[PDB]
């Protein structure tokens, strides 16, 4: 008889699961099985992220329950439970979603191994991204596109991806019963706190897919903002109603199918005929998505700058009090501080918030590593993707991609633009509540008795700017200058 294990690690999905329907198709009993490492957190990982994980895992669990089956969460390492589960199961298949991180690849292939020696066979479909990464390189000669125009021309010499999957059975096959490795007291979903975190997470963001289908339907019900979505005009400000989807922590772990995001947008464009293009339009979102991800993974040493092919080796500082000013959000600009605090708290920000503190910290102001700054935004992002955490930090040091580095964000005038009160700032940073909008983004400038009579004076209550923005940025893209001419 057919017994199958259907192994989570991302596509924490029903939906789109092509790894799921092959593990039930003609199958005796299914084991979905996530495999934790409980030592984690004994290593950089926020309760933000980690707990997100926790909650898509419940919301996992609560999918099966009503089907008829159960999820397993195994404790240790995959190496070292799966090959006592396959002969305890006696297990004849083992499905999964592709992984192509540089971990993945050293852990599925060990897998695979362990899985021959005990005859499983091994079904490992994709479906995590749009396309097959590699039959997009090789349909191009054999090398990745290194640009976005290049790349959205070969996704249209290729065509539409996949369509989505068709959903799984209402009724699936349970486990066997009487099972030790799927007792119910050392197979369940834990809580933050049992994981060892002590501080509670503070994120607006639920995981699931179930939130992650709603939050969907939630942005296709006006289609006409779907179909004119222009990423360069939002507005990183709006924190109320974000200006963007924010499906990127549901796309990271897979609680959201990204060939269903791209489905449902060509029904819109479809019925649309003016609708936005590539790179700017939401489908050209889901292609920066799928292009960094087919350069990193055909690229060695991506996420690093020593021996990157496509990095260009630049001479960053080494500033360790420049970085925790930056780290702790006290750099005494409020536009920069505000949005680090909405890292530490949600886990979150808009892209161009992104850009602001990126910039800063790197060929903006303080030149410190992006390697540094990326460290700090793979603990506290919720949607932190290895691969595009990487492209974007060297598109905004300048390091990769983006070669313009005399186009510098102003930490004073950026955020005035979109928000000239300055409610995101009083949001985030409320000991500046009370400080007029005429001061709320240069407050070292407002008069004392404006400083003593909003309770906020600087260098008390809060800390004076680290740099002169015109005497950093003037240093910042010199330094630049020449390291492109020695290139
Ligand atoms: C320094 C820096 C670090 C970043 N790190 C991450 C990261 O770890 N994880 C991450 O998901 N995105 C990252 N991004 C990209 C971008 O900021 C987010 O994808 C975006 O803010 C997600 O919001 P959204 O879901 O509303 O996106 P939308 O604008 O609604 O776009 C929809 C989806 O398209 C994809 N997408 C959008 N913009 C980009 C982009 N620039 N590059 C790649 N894919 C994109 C995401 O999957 C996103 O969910 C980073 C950007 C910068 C500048
Ligand atoms: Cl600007």
């Amino acid at each position: 008889v057919k017994n199958s294990i259907i192994w989570f690690r991302k596509g924490l999905r029903l939906h789109d699961n092509p790894a799921l329907l092959e593990a039930c198709k003609d199958a005796k009993h299914v084991y979905p099985v996530f495999v934790l490492d409980p030592h984690f957190l004994q290593q950089k990982v926020s309760v933000n992220r980690y707990n997100f994980l926790l909650e898509s895992l419940e919301d996992l669990q609560r999918s099966f329950q009503a089907r008829g089956s159960r999820l397993l969460v195994l404790r240790g390492k995959p190496e070292e439970v799966f090959p006592r589960v396959f002969r305890e199961w006696g297990v004849t298949q083992l499905c999964f979603e592709h992984d192509t991180e540089p971990y993945a690849k050293v852990r599925d292939a060990a897998v695979r191994r362990l899985a021959a020696e005990a005859g499983v066979e091994v079904v490992t479909p994709i479906s995590h991204t749009l396309y097959d990464t590699d039959m997009l390189v090789a349909r191009n000669g054999g090398a990745a596109p290194l640009t976005m125009q290049s790349f959205t021309k070969l996704v249209d010499r290729v065509g539409d991806p996949p369509a989505p999957a068709p959903d799984p059975p209402a009724a699936m096959p349970p486990p066997a019963e009487d099972m030790p490795s799927a007792a119910p007291a050392a197979t369940g979903v834990p809580t933050w706190q049992e994981v060892g975190f002590k501080e509670p997470p503070l994120t607006v963001f639920k995981g699931g897919e179930t939130e992650a289908l709603a939050r969907l339907e939630a942005a296709f019900q006006d289609p006409k903002w779907v179909a004119g979505f222009q990423k360069p005009d939002t507005d990183p400000s709006a924190w109320e109603k974000p200006a963007t989807t924010v499906l990127s922590p549901y796309l990271k772990f897979g609680c959201l199918s990204a060939r269903l995001f791209h489905a449902r947008l060509l029904e819109v464009y479809r019925r649309h005929p003016a609708h936005s293009q590539p790179p700017v339009s939401l489908r050209g979102q889901l292609l920066w998505r799928e292009f960094f991800y087919t350069v990193g993974s055909t690229t060695p040493n991506f996420h690093r700058m020593a021996g990157n092919p496509v990095c260009k080796q630049i001479d960053w500082d080494d500033n360790p009090e420049f970085l925790a000013a930056w780290r702790e959000a006290r750099t005494g600009f409020p536009w920069i501080d505000a949005i680090m605090t909405q890292l530490v708290t949600w886990g979150w920000m808009h892209h161009l918030a992104r850009h602001s503190v990126a910039c800063f910290l790197t060929r903006g102001d303080l030149y410190v590593s992006w390697e540094r700054g990326m460290e700090v935004f793979e603990e506290h992002l919720i949607d932190q993707d290895h691969y595009l955490n990487a492209a974007n930090w060297m598109w905004l040091s300048a390091s990769a991609f983006f070669s313009q580095y005399f186009r510098v964000y102003s930490p004073v005038v950026f955020g005035k633009k979109y928000d000239p009160e300055g409610r995101f700032i009083r949001k985030f940073l409320p000991v500046l509540k009370d400080m007029p909008a005429k001061y709320i983004y240069e407050p070292w400038t407002a008069p004392l008795e404006v400083q003593r009579k909003a309770g906020c004076v600087v260098g008390r209550d809060y800390p004076a700017p680290i740099v002169d923005h015109a005497v950093a940025s003037k240093a910042c893209i010199a330094r630049m200058a020449a390291a492109y001419r020695r290139s």
